[PDB]
DNA sequence: GCTCAAGCGCTCTGCTCCTTCTCCCATCCTCTCGATGGCTATGAGATCAACTAG
């Protein structure tokens, strides 16, 4: 099976995904023109398209942390995460021994 | 410009981690080997309460 989703470039999606295509969500069977064979699936996609159409001065201490690179560092550098890093490594140390 | 908001710092748990601290480790029996263990004097003053007379 193929996603066969209608891309903005006019070509059907050729991604080979078992269940879900990341750029188009769930994968449903489609014909040569990229139309879902199930009429219910066509209606659901139309509803999704309608929903999409409907849709001091200096950075404070909290505002400075509000970004991408800080968020990933906070998750990586955590008391529970570091302990889980050690705890996971302890279990392979038992396997190594 | 008059009310709901947005924040906001301060406080209250609280949640887990790390550290610290006390206890605990079968029963009974025999024997030997060692260690330990203390031992100033003598006299002077002064008080006091009990006999021994008065
Ligand atoms: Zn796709």
């Amino acid at each position: 099976h193929w996603c066969r989703a209608p891309r903005p470039d006019g070509r059907l999606c050729e991604r080979q995904d078992r269940l879900k295509c990341p750029f188009h969500g769930k994968i449903v069977p489609r014909d040569d023109e990229g139309r879902p064979l199930d009429p219910e699936d066509r209606a659901r996609e139309q509803r999704r398209q309608l929903q999409k159409q409907e849709r001091p001065s200096l950075t404070n201490l909290k505002a400075q942390a509000d970004t991408a690179r800080a968020r990933i560092g906070r998750k990586v550098f955590a008391k529970a995460a570091v302990r889980r890093v050690v705890a996971a490594m302890n279990r392979m140390d038992q396997k190594k021994h």
